[PDB]
């Protein structure tokens, strides 16, 4: 498929695997919002 | 000092510089509470 | 439509107007994923 | 003691008890850093 070039691309070292999964959820959250930006104004 | 056994160490790609600073903030947030887990709750 | 059984309904006092808008953003974030829990993951 | 001028005070309806405990955790997180804003960064 090859996705287009999105915004920049940084990284973050999250210590502790427990809190790691927690941050991952927040990442996907904002990710879906960005995809809803190109969606209808509704 | 600091911590004997360090937890795992993963990483996360944060697209977008604006949202990046947002996640980094939460990172130090949880890290602070971790240092408070040393002395019992008071 | 929307959702048959609504989950519980609590509340939270957010001190500071600046940080307030920050939490509200995460609120709608999780709410969006909840609506996606209807159709299987794809 | 504590803080002279308290910031504003709003509220937020968190649907779902599971996600509720999640937001509450981040609440105390930012509150802790606020108390550290007293002494310069070190």
């Amino acid at each position: 498929k090859k996705k287009p070039l999105d915004g920049e691309y940084f990284t973050l070292q999250i210590r502790g695997r427990e809190r790691f999964e927690m941050f991952r959820e927040l990442n996907e959250a904002l990710e879906l919002k960005d995809a809803q930006a190109g969606k209808e104004p509704g």
